């Protein structure tokens, strides 16, 4: 559908994947912070291609398809809001419903035949964590649970986060999170002194291909993912050579970290524990069209009551988010952007040349093609064809 | 020639006006006022596509093609106007006649035998009303009065205006300027309080779908156009219900406009009377390439003598350009961009669902797809091949 | 290869000069000066459309593909450079000799099967008259002279010279420079006053086709270029006439210049003497991508000493780099600019209508044609395919 079919040919078995370049469709994603959307004030976002809107009515949030059926405007040029319960076109005054997109009412014309026999796209959208999620999908949404990482929405979690937009496919950035050996890129983090981590530079593997990594397609809630399971037969690499001389030491602090690693569908990462041994990494790399994505970083951090809550919002704000999210995670971005051109004409996925390590990705890549729930495709996009 | 085959299958009877993204070639387009070029003082613009040269010589408009038929250059990058009656390109000095485009001397080689057997393009060009029209055709031009709406060229009507270039497509500024309903955008206007205009938000039509328009094929100069006759079996919309709930009212006010209302080709709107019920708005939408367009705006005014002239020419300095031309036509520029992205693939034309009140659309494409002297292509505009 | 093939069969026998949009590959070309590459400071740059790094190591220029074998990324996003025989990609530590760009080590996991299993692209380097030379090539370089006008490489000559990126295809740049009638172009230069030059406004070509131009193809280091003969058997134009009247004059100084002009591959521009009698002008115009050329400027002149040397340098600076280089060039700078439009979807090879005077340049494409060391591609680009 997205990619040349003669470059599909060439990755038999990652094949959806390759194809993927605007993300799976009937998955769940994070795309704002619940504080960022008050009681009726609209919010307009691009997800999966999409121009969506969003609304907070008596407290409880509503996804429409930004676009007029009639001229394919966006509304959002000029929001009419009206009544609670609808918006009006700024254009001609078509008028939907929120709750479920029915064209109630045009104001230019209330005779018109077209009332309450045409109904704008909509998306079920739900709260969890503080953090905005929407089924960028058709038919009933699974639970939320079957497209967030273990341990996310467990009650005592406390989720604090940022989001940004970010000027790579989400695939790279999924990639370089899940990439055991991209921990080179880290070895100068403020935070690797600040926070004294033990970090390796990389990884000298061992055992069998299968002993790499865990693939999870047995998970009660439906969840699917893969652990990387490097370091349990491998060895972590601390001396860089060159010639046999060393020319590089990785770093040797108290702090151990990310014991465990996970990517999951539809494409968020859980780095457990990290950046400190009492806390929780999750973050999303959500596709907005085909050259971004919402790099969306959460750390969590179970609290028992107010006061744990208070406490670790507070840490947040003064070391967490400017030393780890904003120290640590932009050497990502810059690398996923690094990435960019290889990838941009489909070809970096047959030219590319992986090695060991990469049998991490590999394996997301065949998890990701089989178990996605729908490839979004510019059809989707630009519409059903009258 | 400029849409996919398989969109133009699908629109059987619309064809030619979806395939016209470059304009109707064979008819006459205003570009500029007299005003704007002085004798010997040559302008560039570009028209249908194609780059143009005007000069006034001995107080007559002269326009030829911009592009040396020698290596491709714009003659304008440097103009050379060496003698009165020619222009000499600044690369290789082929000097060619304004009056005929004759190639007629090179003064890098007197004695080359393209001399006198290569001729550039000309086109027609006649000042009427103080507006530059170019006949953006071959052949022998017919009357400008075909391509003008009735009443623009009475001996009396002075004639004053405004000239931009708009970022969409020129269809979409005609067809937002002949849409009946689109007046909902206009119910804020500055222009509709501090002149005391009767608006209303709509138009319940009534009567068969032959009796919303007049299509005009039967005019002895041999305009072709369609009246909007929603308001004759039509009932005005003054009350914006939602779920039975008035939420908006239309304007109401003494002064009755826009009593007819015609688009003519090659795309040019008549509202009577507008702004004021002693007037008349003229403006056209021409073709600049596919993307953008100038929106030629005019206000005509009987006038009976130099002192009425004077009288007119101040109020529309100090009222009607400012309350009208830009106090209620900029709200049409941003409506017309708004629908640049559904339409830039070319499958809004398929995708769009359109009500009753866009029956005067459906009849300018008609009459467009069949009246039109013919459509510009992309060969058009690169040239003959050698 | 790079062209529509139906453009190419209608220009048959100049087909792989029109196809040779990014340049001839297994040619030498001048990309930038000795004094610019320190000892240990890697520079980038594009040629051909690939991405180099070249290193000053013991005095020595070495160059590699600037692109990561992994996952594609440029390792001059972030230089690592640990070893003076080396250079480590900044994202997994794949380590790369600059000598022949074996894979000799990777810090992330030094037991990788990949070691000393992969190279990354080379290409020689050459110093010469303190200009850096790269061989865009395969196999073992040709001798630099044989890419080099005559006499460049004279010991006495001594070279100095600018640089810059100009937003021109390099065909444009060469034709341009070889076009005989082109000079109309300089007739208003601040060199042509300041410094007493003979330059007529064109040429009156007489004699056969053959003796417009000599074609070398026997010279001895293997050298294949063109002479412009249009002076020998042709009267240079000094009035130009519009319908007989005289309307300008070329310039009637003291100082002869341009007594010889060659062209050579794979596309340098001699002429002498110039811009004084007792100099010459050799200049590239070197293949960056499709859209962009280094414009390479040298003046050579003898030097039998480092007073001569010391003379040289200080006129140049102060007279020669200002009036000639800049003073003069400029206006072909913006000429080459001028001929982008006409020649970008490849047409214009097609639609031009040559004149005399083209037989210079209609010669210097079949010499192109014939002698030239290969075509670059796209797939010479994006590289062998996995
Ligand atoms: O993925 C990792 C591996 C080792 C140490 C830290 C990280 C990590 C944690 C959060 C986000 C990331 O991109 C990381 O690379
Ligand atoms: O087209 C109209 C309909 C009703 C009232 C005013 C206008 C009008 C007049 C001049 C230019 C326009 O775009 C209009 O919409
Ligand atoms: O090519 C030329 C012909 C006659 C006089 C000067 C030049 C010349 C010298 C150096 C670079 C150029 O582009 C020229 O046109
Ligand atoms: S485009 Fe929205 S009502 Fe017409
Ligand atoms: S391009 Fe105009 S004379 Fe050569
Ligand atoms: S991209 Fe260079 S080592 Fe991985
Ligand atoms: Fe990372
Ligand atoms: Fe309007
Ligand atoms: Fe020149």
């Amino acid at each position: 559908a997205n990619v040349d079919e003669a470059i599909l040919k060439r990755v038999k078995g990652w094949a959806p994947y390759v194809d993927a370049k605007l993300g799976f469709r009937n998955h769940w994603y994070p795309v704002m912070f619940s504080k960022e959307i008050n009681e009726g004030e609209p919010k307009t976002l691009k997800l999966l291609g999409e121009n969506l809107l969003v609304n907070r009515i008596d407290g409880k949030l509503y996804c429409l398809k930004d676009r007029c059926l009639h001229r394919g405007v966006q509304l959002s040029v000029k929001v009419e809001c009206k009544t609670k319960s609808t918006i009006t076109c700024w254009y001609h005054a078509w008028t939907y419903r929120w709750e479920d997109g029915v064209l109630c009412d045009i104001l230019t014309n209330p005779t018109s035949a077209q009332i309450g026999r045409q109904k704008l796209k909509t998306y079920p959208v739900q709260e969890a964590k503080g953090c905005v999620f929407i089924y960028l999908g058709d038919g009933d949404p699974p639970p939320l649970a079957r497209d967030t990482p273990p341990n996310f929405l467990d009650d005592d979690m406390e989720i604090l986060g940022k989001n940004q937009i970010i000027k790579s496919n989400w695939r790279l950035a999924v990639e370089n999170g899940f990439d055991p050996s991209h921990i080179y890129i880290h070895k100068d983090s403020i935070l690797v002194k600040d926070n004294d981590l033990a970090l390796p530079l990389g990884f000298a593997p061992g055992g069998d291909r299968k002993q790499q990594t865990r693939v999870v397609d047995d998970d009660v809630v439906g969840r699917k993912g893969v652990y990387d399971l490097i370091g349990e037969h491998g060895v972590p690499v601390f001396e860089g050579t060159i010639g046999g001389e060393v020319v590089r030491e990785g770093a040797y602090g108290e702090k151990i970290v990310a014991n465990d690693i996970s990517i999951w569908l539809p494409g968020v990462l859980k780095v457990n524990p990290f950046p400190n041994p009492d806390m929780m990494q999750f973050e999303w790399y959500v596709p907005i069209d085909e050259n971004t994505h919402y790099y969306f970083q959460t750390l969590g951090k179970p609290c028992a009551n107010d006061e744990e809550r208070k406490k670790y919002e507070q840490e947040f704000e003064s070391k967490w988010k400017p030393m780890a999210l904003e120290g640590f995670n932009n050497d990502d971005i810059w690398a996923r952007e690094a990435m960019v051109d290889f990838y941009a004409d489909d070809k970096g996925w047959v030219n590319e040349i992986l090695f060991e390590s990469d049998e991490a990705i590999v394996a997301w890549r065949k998890l990701a093609s089989e178990h996605n729930q729908g490839i979004q495709t510019q059809a989707h996009v630009s519409g059903l064809e009258h």
